[PDB]
């Protein structure tokens, strides 16, 4: 029995920034409740200890991201 | 004056799915407070009259999240 969710990061994809106090937004797979392994993507501490606003994506709805987003990219802008 | 962050969502880019009320976790580019608009990753209304867990991306981290999701296409990831 659980009253919270349990996590476990699996694999680290991509560190997408970094903070003052180290706090890093990273796309990641995480595990949880020991259950299916999905995708992750949201602000976590350095130590991994703490977590905030982000999102689950399983590998269906990643692969739509990965798809359209592969797409968008022959509209060459650059990102600043 | 405003205790909640105003938003607006001036472009869609990808919906990755849609729930049972409809609530579709899409990335979409958001301005924020009358600021600079940026990408948004998370679960909105089908309506987009609200949102709730996911995370803001700007120039820079999505443009690295793209440029290493780019790399990783070379893995023939069956998302299945």
């Amino acid at each position: 029995m659980a009253d919270k969710l349990k996590f476990e990061i699996i694999e680290e994809l991509i560190v997408l920034s970094e903070n003052a106090k180290g706090w890093r937004k990273e796309l990641n797979r995480v595990s949880w409740n020991d259950a299916e392994p999905k995708y992750d993507i949201r602000t976590w501490s350095p130590d991994h200890e703490k977590m905030g606003k982000g999102i689950t994506l399983s590998e269906e709805e990643f692969g739509v991201l990965l798809k359209e987003l592969g797409n968008k990219l022959e509209h060459h802008h650059h990102h600043h």
